[PDB]
């Protein structure tokens, strides 16, 4: 059902997927490991943010590694190419895995955006909503990229319908909120919602790739997509939220953080 089964691939085609996959789950487990020695220079009200990139780290990684073993089990070198085998090949998979690491991501924001309680709890309930809506109707939506290209777009206009109401939720909260927020982070935190857009609208773009290109080179230039999406939205956005909590805990006095921003 996905345009991967569809073609054979150059040795060239074959090994550049296997390197972007590879490299995807050496960048994310080598963050992991930044991440979880930095975790301690955090305040106990912002630490849960720096934890959920630990943990969005290893999901992603796995789903990573997960794809990369897929990708070689599903195709040999065979008369001069590389040909599908027995098993299967499927981006079908990182679908599923959003179900868990985008609310991972949404609830890092909220807490360094210093929400609490009643307002945290909700705010967070219909972005995960809002989310998981955008995901469901994508995924149904890539089940017809080769039987039916108008059903994937239709699925995709009202899984983009989701994605803009998540991101007015996100928006709103920001640039709401941002006042609250110390140590100068109020100016970081907007470079971090435009980070967001850019990079989570690539995923829509990688979505639509068996539309403008169905062939072997598409499926290149989609994983080519994940890759640099991968690393934006998980990698250098957990960079930038561990960036402010650890700048803020030193600005409400946490000693640990002051430190640490002392001896850089
Ligand atoms: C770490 C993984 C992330 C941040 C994935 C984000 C995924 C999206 C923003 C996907 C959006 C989609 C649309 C807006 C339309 C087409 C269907 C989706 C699900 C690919
Ligand atoms: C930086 C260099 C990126 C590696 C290019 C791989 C493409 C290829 O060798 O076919
Ligand atoms: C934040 C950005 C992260 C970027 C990660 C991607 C790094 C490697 C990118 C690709 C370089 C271009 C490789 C040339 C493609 C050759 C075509 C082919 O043989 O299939
Ligand atoms: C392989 C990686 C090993 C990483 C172990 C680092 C332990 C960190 C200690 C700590 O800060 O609590
Ligand atoms: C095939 C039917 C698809 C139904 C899509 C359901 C939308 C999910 C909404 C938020 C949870
Ligand atoms: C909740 C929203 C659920 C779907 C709304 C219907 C529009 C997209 C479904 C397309 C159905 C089809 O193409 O057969
Ligand atoms: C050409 C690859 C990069 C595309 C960036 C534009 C998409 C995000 C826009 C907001
Ligand atoms: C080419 C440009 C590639 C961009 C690479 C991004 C690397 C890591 C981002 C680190 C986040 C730190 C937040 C900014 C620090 C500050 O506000 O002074
Ligand atoms: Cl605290
Ligand atoms: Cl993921």
């Amino acid at each position: 059902k996905n345009i991967e089964s569809l073609f054979d691939y150059s040795a060239g085609q074959f090994e550049f997927i296997d390197h972007l996959l590879t490299m995807g789950v050496g960048v994310h487990f080598a963050a992991l490991i930044f991440f979880l020695v930095v975790s301690q220079f955090v305040a106990p009200k912002y630490r849960i943010a720096t934890a959920l990139s630990c943990i969005v780290m290893v999901s992603a990684g796995l789903i990573l590694n997960s794809q990369a073993v897929m990708w070689t089990d599903a195709y040999a070198y065979v008369d001069g190419s590389y040909q599908l085998q027995d098993l299967t090949f499927s981006n079908g998979y990182r679908y599923v895995n959003w179900m868990a690491t985008i609310p991972c991501l949404l609830l890092q924001l909220l807490i360094v955006l210093n929400l609490k309680g009643k307002e945290l709890f909700s705010t967070a309930t219909w972005l995960i909503l809002a989310a998981w809506g955008m995901i469901i109707t994508g995924y149904v939506g890539q089940l017809y990229e080769v039987d039916d290209i108008a059903q994937l777009m239709i699925w995709g206009a009202v899984s983009t319908a989701f994605f803009v109401v998540m991101n007015w939720i996100v928006g709103t909260k920001i640039f709401k909120n941002r006042a609250t927020m110390l140590g100068g982070t109020d100016s970081t935190i907007t470079k971090v919602f435009w980070l967001m857009m850019f990079a989570w609208t690539l995923y829509p773009i990688a979505y639509l790739v068996p539309a403008f290109m169905n062939n072997a080179d598409g499926v290149v230039l989609r994983q080519l997509l994940f890759t640099i999406a991968d690393i934006s939205s998980k990698v250098i956005y957990g960079l930038m939220i561990t960036y402010i909590a650890i700048q803020q805990s030193a600005a409400a006095g946490y000693v640990p953080a002051q430190q640490a921003l002392g001896r850089i």
